[PDB]
């Protein structure tokens, strides 16, 4: 069928790419950067998380596959030896394919625009005072007054989220999960400085106090908004669907990744 | 049908248990401490505790109810003053079920004895050095040395797993969550240290590695066991399940006793 | 002798400062901006930040008494109601000087420039990824990569030193705390997680690895630095000055401003 | 002078010993583990420990000195192949001694029992509920339920200090650091949180509420006191006097035994 892949842009990545190209040549796999159903992402999590936001919009006609050149990535989890063996049992199909939550970001003005994201959605300050209301389900949590906020999917809990004191979900756990950053707790404010793991269904709204602008980032695009009035946040109902060829579990992903290998 | 009431035994709940009795012989509604249908606990979370445990055996056959005499609870959710409202829509029925996830706690022997956690399962060292293998479902995870681990519940991370740093899990997830106590990590000992949570059907398995005695902790009973092999972890098939009459939502819940009422 | 009042500028603030001068007309004390002896700050924590800064250069010549309008702070720490029996005992004299420590931070460029913190210093990066090299006393300490660090005084410890997990310093310790903020601990990368605290004529050294371009804040100042190739931290041999007259013990206004008043 | 050296007891440590006793043969050197002036400790930070309390009573008297037969430690910080040039050294004499701070623990009943420490002091639960007023020169600070408290020397802050989330502290500064273990924060209950460093002469003070029953750890010795009415924390005039031949920096021994070596 139809596939495409991406490189980090180096020496390594570059030509592991025109290598399986060629492999894939001698097959029924034509190139097309388009419409493929398969994306390959040659080099680190960035270069996955790049893929990933490039074919958004098809996330649910595409499998991903994900090749680290160098160290081991959460998403790139093959390594390139095992790229000819890859190439041959992409050819044949047949194979399974898995599927992450993901996480809907939705920003509103005073007009709405909507983003996914696969790891996580930040939403900091510009540099003055960071003071946002924290809307649980149209009820209101807490005032929370420090340096931003971040909200996670399950797979994204290894990143970010892990840095800021949050803990790691499964990624068959339809989830989200906020974790704050730098709270100001004393006399006057208050939060519950507690990481919160919101399930499927439950919306997380972000509403200014004065301040309505501040910096919103998706995945790896941090993008100034003006004129926000809220930002909300929920389980995607769209998912991102992975090649799934081996058994590597994610919890020894994590243990290669940060305990030892 | 068959009911019965705990009381903490303090002079206000010992009253408002004789109360509603004295209520709820004006219904069709005989008291029986053997096989109640409806299981009121009138105190505190601890008194709750105590009250699950009473009847872990008949827990599908049960409804609970908690009224906190003291401060709000997270199980004991109704005020004294709504106890007389609380025995009419008791007796009329037509009440809805609300279910929360357990822990399954397995200890081996060199024999197997198995409990049933609503809030956590803790392993702590005796006063000797505490060094366990954790294995994630027949994986070697990690080696951890240091004061403890604590499995929690859904339900239970607003307990101990939050004094730990774990985050707070809406109790619609059917899910269990580990935490650290005080790891030793230096150039020899390595763990994770981020809480972790678990899936369904996920079983972590604690094993010793010198010492062989530990202090069990289930709930609100340490229990000392001697010649263990392992202990396993995983989110239980069984459920408790609330009498629910009105709308609390948890994170309101979680609002109310931590950040203020 | 020679003083003067700076204001939060609100009605109550405002109108204080008023009284006070008044006050202090019926004494020899001469209000004097220019070369004042005595610097007293009517308003919060940030209104006495304002102050010290405003004359950081006569800092020995100077006794500073904050005042706070709205709820207790840790350098405003008298109430507006004992402002009249501060401007006797400011006219008489014969009180006592209570100091704090400072922290000095040096900019280098491809030039130097040096500032005074009474609060911290903090390095952040513009948006793209922040990593530092942490140079202690000329020797490679460790390769910070997350979204910043801050190296806080004594009496900043209660203050954005707090909110980043640091110990609360008590001011007669002359030395300086390092924080982290969200630092990635992987394969790659690999910091001491733990807040250092450093004594005096210690240096610690901040040296770019590849972007040269981050915001550097001191105190409640954020400064964009460009082509930077060095930032030094070590405990000033500057010292702010306060005007003792009663006793305030530090860690009964820690207990008043975060356990309860 | 008089020498003598502890071993870990293992094939390593007990033969090292044998051969730097040899060695010192060949000097005015006379082996007397009853009043020695210089101790040599071979094996870990535990058996320096050990070495330490068996000399406590005579610290102003002797120089203490670590060979470490396994991994690097922060008092044992020599290698077994620098054996042969530290007799040498040792046997002219005309070193340099370093010192670090130690803390003191009181321990009231109702009479008083002192101790020393080089690491810290810990006050834990029996197994039951572990609440302590904590009162700070006079003055209560906080009431602490959890699970314990942790009074931390300088060089103390590496080891279960850190594990605590405790600051570290260089050992030229004269102070100590509480620490907390699972704190209960809620409507009812409410800590510092935060570490809290204390300087000389400063006395803190922990005193029970209702159980007067718990596990008091100095270093490694875990004693169980009862009847206890105090138990008071400030640091020692007495200082622990080590050997001091190369230069080993403190930052240095952090960055090889957390970083890397
Ligand atoms: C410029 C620029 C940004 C580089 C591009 N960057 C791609 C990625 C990634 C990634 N994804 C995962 C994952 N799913 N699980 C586990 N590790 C993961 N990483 C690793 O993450 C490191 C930094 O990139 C790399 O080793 C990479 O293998 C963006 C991602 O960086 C993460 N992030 C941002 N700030 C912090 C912070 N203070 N602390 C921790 N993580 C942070 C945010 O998550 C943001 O989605
Ligand atoms: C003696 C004795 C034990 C008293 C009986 N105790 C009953 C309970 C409870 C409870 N359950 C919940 C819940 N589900 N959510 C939120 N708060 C909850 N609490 C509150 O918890 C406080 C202490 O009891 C009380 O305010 C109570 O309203 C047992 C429970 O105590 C918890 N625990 C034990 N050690 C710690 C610790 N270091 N830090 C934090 N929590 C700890 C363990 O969780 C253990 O299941
Ligand atoms: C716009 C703008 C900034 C407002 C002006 N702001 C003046 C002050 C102050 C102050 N000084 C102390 C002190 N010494 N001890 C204890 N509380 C102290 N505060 C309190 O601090 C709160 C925020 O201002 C107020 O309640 C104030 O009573 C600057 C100071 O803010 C602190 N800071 C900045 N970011 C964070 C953060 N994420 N988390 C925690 N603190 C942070 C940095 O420290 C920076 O010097
Ligand atoms: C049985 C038994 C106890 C073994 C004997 N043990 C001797 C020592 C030591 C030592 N001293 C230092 C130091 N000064 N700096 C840095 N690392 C240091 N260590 C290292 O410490 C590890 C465990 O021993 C070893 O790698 C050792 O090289 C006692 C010391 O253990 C420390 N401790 C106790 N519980 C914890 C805990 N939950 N987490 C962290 N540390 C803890 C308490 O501190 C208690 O003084």
């Amino acid at each position: 069928m139809k596939y495409m892949i991406t490189s980090k842009g180096d020496e390594k990545s570059d030509l592991l790419r025109l290598n399986m190209i060629a492999g894939f040549g001698e097959y029924d796999m034509e190139y097309d950067d388009v419409e493929p159903e398969i994306v390959i992402s040659i080099g680190g999590d960035g270069t996955f998380l790049s893929a990933f936001h490039q074919y958004e919009e098809r996330l649910d006609e595409i499998a991903f596959i994900g090749i680290h050149t160098g160290h081991l990535g959460f998403y790139a989890d093959w390594r390139p030896a095992e790229a000819d063996k890859l190439v041959k049992l992409l050819a044949k199909g047949e194979y399974q394919k898995v599927s992450y939550p993901l996480l809907k970001t939705t920003v509103k003005y005073g007009k709405e625009a909507t983003y996914l994201a696969l790891n996580e959605s930040t939403v900091k300050s510009s540099g003055g005072p960071f003071v946002v209301d924290v809307v649980i389900n149209d009820i209101h949590f807490e005032r929370f007054r420090g340096d931003g906020l971040c909200m996670s999917t399950p797979s994204g809990t290894t990143a970010y989220n892990k840095s800021l004191g949050g803990a790691l979900m499964h990624p068959s756990i339809e989830a989200m999960q906020l974790t704050e950053m730098a709270s100001i707790n004393n006399r006057v404010y208050r939060t519950i400085g507690s990481p919160l793991v919101f399930p499927k269904h439950h919306v997380v709204s972000l509403q200014p106090v004065n301040d309505k602008d501040f910096q919103i980032s998706v995945d790896h695009l941090s993008i100034l908004h003006r004129d926000v009035q809220e930002i909300r946040y929920e389980v995607s109902a769209k998912k991102i669907h992975f090649a799934r060829f081996r058994s590597f579990p994610f919890w020894r992903r994590v243990h290669d990744s940060f305990i030892e290998d």
